[PDB]
């Protein structure tokens, strides 16, 4: 027997009774009657819901290997999404995602570092901030573009200039995408529909857009075929190409220039937009209490001078400042339910029969969120990662990124890019807000499975 949950209506299963505009406080509503483990029929599709971290770590984490699976809608099928590692199950995945996590590694593809690439990206953000000449700034298109050329300096082993113009047309492509994905029709409703496709305009517009992007990278793996130098791989398509050397004599390979193409694709749709946005928020939580600026300023001038950039090795020695960036993560919770899972096989879980291919939706909300972890956890508080003698008290319960075996590939880069871009900023600049700091909002706004936030401009000042 499936969990228990509401009795499912006819056909529409328990649809009328979850709040498709916040998902995230239905689930959680739910688990105030159902408790931690409970079942919703999505039109005869049943989805098992984990809130709370005892149920999401036992899931996640102690049957790590049966949680592993990604849930599929129609969407991944209808936007061509399930070739790469996001989307991805079975050996493909498998394959694709230890091969990723090796290259990306820090020293993963050459004697240029991971750190390194991010750290002239910073050099580079600080230079546009500079150009913006301390006027008034919605900074979404400038911290869009710092991760989106991170990524391109990994793939392709060189970042882009802001103003060219392959870069512009890749990056307005991929915000399009992402705003279109965003919409509760194309991520939600269209779901509902298991064979017709209600949105054909939009899936052509997404896979058009796809194309383009898969032409770039087409023409760039031609680029780096003549120009290989085995025991000089500098970037993921010299490690992926090089790769698929080794796997000549045992094709049929997970290893092809298509599966390049679509890891490339997942990896800017991955690595792009989330860390955009947390930066984004980051900014906002800063304007917001300027005290906590001020202390991450004390440390940066005090551990870091202002004759060097900063690097990795400084966020040991800055425990506040460490504090801020996992206590940003924490409050604005961008994947409030993660992506969905998926079970590889039959599974006893509680004394819960869950069949092979059953759907999980992991409420990584209920762990960042946990009010015993983290008292009045949706107030933002640096304090909630620091001891009483001002050192960083890290948490289990810290899962912006998931847990277990499908735990964001990204995970360092991530960590990386925001201590470094965050730190660059603040060494270089104070912000200054349009409308007085006790005015401005700071509560996510949730359009369906992703928070963003609202709205705001500011001044980069130079210190
Ligand atoms: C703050 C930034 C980021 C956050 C909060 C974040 C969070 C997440 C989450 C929650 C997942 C889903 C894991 C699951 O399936 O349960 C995910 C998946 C993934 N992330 Fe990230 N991510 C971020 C940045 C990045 C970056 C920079 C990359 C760059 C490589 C990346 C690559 C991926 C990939 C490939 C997956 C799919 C992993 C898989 O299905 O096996 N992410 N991320
Ligand atoms: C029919 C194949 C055309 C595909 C396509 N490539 C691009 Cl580029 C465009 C720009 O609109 N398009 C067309 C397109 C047309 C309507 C939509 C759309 C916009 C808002 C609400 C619903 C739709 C929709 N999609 N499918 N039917 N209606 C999206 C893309
Ligand atoms: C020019 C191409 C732009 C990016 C993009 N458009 C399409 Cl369609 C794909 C296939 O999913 N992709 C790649 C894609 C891969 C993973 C995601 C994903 C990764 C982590 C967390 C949430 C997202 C997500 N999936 N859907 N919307 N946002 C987003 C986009
Ligand atoms: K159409």
């Amino acid at each position: 027997k499936l969990p228990p949950g509401p009795t499912p209506l006819p056909v529409i299963g328990n649809i009328l009774q979850i709040g498709i505009k916040d998902i995230s406080k239905s689930l959680t509503n739910l688990s105030k009657v159902y408790g931690p483990v409970f079942t919703l029929y999505f039109g005869l599709k049943p989805i098992v819901v984990l809130h709370g971290y005892e149920a999401v770590k036992e899931a996640l984490i102690d049957l790590g290997e049966e949680f592993s699976g990604r849930g599929i809608f129609p969407l991944a099928e209808r936007a061509n999404r399930g070739f790469g590692i996001v989307f991805s199950n079975g050996k493909k995945w498998k394959e694709i995602r230890r091969f990723s996590l090796m290259t990306l590694r820090n020293f993963g593809m050459g004697k240029r570092s991971i750190e390194d690439r991010v750290q002239e990206e910073a050099h580079c953000l600080v230079e546009e901030l500079r150009k913006t000449k301390a006027s008034p700034c919605d900074p979404t298109f400038i911290l869009g573009c710092a991760p989106c050329n991170v990524i391109c300096s990994i793939i392709f082993h060189k970042r882009f200039d802001y103003k060219d113009q392959q870069f512009l047309n890749l990056m307005e492509k991929l915000n399009e995408n992402i705003k279109i994905l965003s919409s509760p029709w194309i991520q939600i409703c269209n779901n509902f529909s298991p064979i017709i496709d209600y949105f054909p305009g939009t899936h052509n517009k997404l896979l058009k857009n796809v194309a383009f992007m898969k032409s770039y990278i087409l023409e760039k793996v031609k680029e780096h075929q003549e120009s290989m130098d085995m025991n000089n791989p500098q970037d993921f398509i010299d490690c992926f190409l090089m790769k698929m050397e080794k796997e000549k004599h045992n094709q049929p390979s997970e290893f092809t220039i298509e599966s390049l193409e679509n890891t490339a694709v997942d990896l800017f749709g991955a690595g792009t937009e989330t860390t955009s946005t947390t930066l984004r928020y980051a900014l906002l939580l800063l304007l917001k209490h300027p005290e906590v600026t001020a202390k991450v300023q004390e440390e940066i001038e005090r551990v870091i001078g202002r004759n060097r950039s900063p690097c990795m090795q400084d966020r040991s020695h800055m425990p506040y400042t460490d504090a801020v960036v996992h206590e940003v993560q924490r409050y604005i919770d961008l994947l409030p339910t993660s992506l969905p899972h998926a079970v590889t096989c039959d599974i006893k879980f509680r004394n819960y029969l869950i069949p092979k291919g059953t759907t999980i939706l992991i409420s990584l909300t209920s762990v960042l969120h946990d009010n015993k972890e983290f008292p009045n956890p949706e107030m933002f508080d640096p304090h909630h990662f620091l001891d009483e003698g001002g050192n960083f008290k890290k948490s289990k319960y810290f899962m912006p990124f998931s847990a277990g075996k499908r735990i964001c590939v990204g995970e360092a880069l991530a960590g990386m890019e925001l201590f470094l871009f965050l730190t660059s900023i603040l060494q270089n600049f104070n912000l200054k807000s349009l409308v007085d700091p006790k005015n401005l909002d700071t509560t996510p706004v949730v359009n369906g499975f992703a928070s963003v936030p609202p709205f705001y401009q500011l001044c980069f000042i130079p210190i």
